């Protein structure tokens, strides 16, 4: 069970802004395009499938800043987890449905990649939305829409809750000559993520994509 | 009165996902740009006005998959209609206001075009938001914003309801040399439309735009 | 205290549409890219900082149409103010936090610029979200996200209120050769702003950006 660090709200420099946007129930989506040219050429050179490389990359960025890992646990306690695991989309080409499964990211990419591969074989095609349960509490949602690109994406979730963890959505590649771009939307809760943290997320994605030798190979 | 096919929720493969996103009240907007170069050149060659051609095109895509036609009727019953009619924007240049009217799409484009033309003459300039009533229940909203282009568009409708039908918004053309692009935002309810269906919508719009000889002429 | 013009709802041509979207609680965000090449070259030639020039520009557009200045005052009365003041983001590079402060725009740019400069010196680095209080009621929010560009941005504010004033968010410049583009998202309430008014806003921003000699110099 992942370590959960309970937050002392009265002794948090964010107390005012946290409570402000909690009462306003304020999240924002920010959509851009990541240049994945270097990343894609490297995964192709290695014969790695792109999706798990991208899942691993996103998870690394999530685990680089506690603002991306702050939420309420199942007992309603505010805190942040040491690391999150990705809850990511998989597709059943037959039944024409998708599922969400999770795979731990403990260390290096190859270790994750092998577990991703076996998890997809085990849990795809089940007819269940969540065939791999229980889902760990320290999880973030990573969705992909491989059938169309986009320049804007927003989720309207009017569910009476203040869910504080980041929500990530990626789209179909856009090719411009020798460049390959990945539509990417980040949706975060302003109680824990400011514009600054959104910029940190996208810039970190881009910087890691351009340095695959540092974490992939 | 359009035929409404009542859905047997207990015998629907989507039951789990439908109820999941109904409870979460989850919709999403996805914005992209359609290449309308071929479509526009063809409507210009024929001397057809672009807007009704586009209304007809969108309606054809809506009527190509039941996931785009699923909702609650006025008695609160879940089902899907055999076909939807467009409820589309018209503008009064004088009073500087807009209205929403609907025109049935029964068969071929020319038949629709003539009814569109007479409906616009009859119902524009009324000072009423909805001058043509009653509006049929089997209708979807198609809005246009011809004064500015956009790369993202989202409606925040916090209205206590689970409205399940697609919502479409188009923007001002973007010219890039010999290419013409149409900003297009699709906003759908995840209980009935997944990322897959959103991709199906945008790819169908693009494919039909590039083959106007197949449905327009 | 800014003059507030109370609206006679029963004698407003917008009564129907206003009440319609108030009950639906409908706002929309529309994101585009402004070509700021001319504006940026001019502020650079003068040695003016870009941000206050942009704040002044946005405020001029806000103060050009009453649809951008309509809201409820603190006594719950519907009306529109003669002018709004910007409530804009400032950043503390140390503590790594932001604040919102407001500076009146009474006349010419230089007058505003000098007050902006002194307000930033006085009120930055305070540790308070709103260090300059009371905030005037005739204020609109202008946020900047200078760390990343974007092509879509939406705020999901599920706060039980019908806040009717415009919300503006700008992103990091995008350079394309000799052109400089500014990501810009406008989020408005459909009770008081239609697609038309959104187009008026973006087109006015663009037109003023391209004619800085008219308001800046
Ligand atoms: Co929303």
């Amino acid at each position: 069970e992942m370590n959960f660090n309970k937050i002392d709200l009265d002794n948090w420099k964010r107390k005012e802004i946290f409570n402000h946007y909690l009462n306003q129930q304020t999240t924002f989506s920010i959509t851009t395009e990541i240049d994945i040219s270097v990343l894609y050429r490297n995964i192709k050179q290695e014969g790695y499938k792109f999706y798990p490389a991208f899942i691993f990359l996103v998870t690394r960025v999530i685990n680089s800043n506690t603002a991306f890992r702050t939420g309420y646990n199942s007992d309603g306690e505010l805190g942040y987890w040491d690391k999150l695991e990705p809850l990511y989309t998989i597709f059943d080409g037959v039944s024409k449905t998708f599922s969400g499964i999770w795979t731990p990211v403990k260390n290096d990419f190859k270790e994750f990649y092998d577990l991703y591969l076996s998890d997809v074989e085990k849990y795809n095609g089940s007819g269940k939305l969540f065939p791999k349960t229980p889902i760990p509490e320290n999880a973030f949602s990573l969705s992909i829409i491989p059938w169309t690109s986009f320049t804007g994406f927003n989720l309207n979730i009017n569910n009476n809750s203040n869910y504080l963890l980041p929500i990530i959505t990626a789209g179909k590649f856009i090719n411009k000559g020798n460049s390959i771009y990945l539509p990417l939307s980040l949706q975060v809760h302003h109680s824990v993520c400011d514009g600054y943290h959104a910029g940190l997320f996208m810039n970190s994605i881009q910087e890691l994509s351009d340095r695959p030798n540092d974490w992939l190979l």
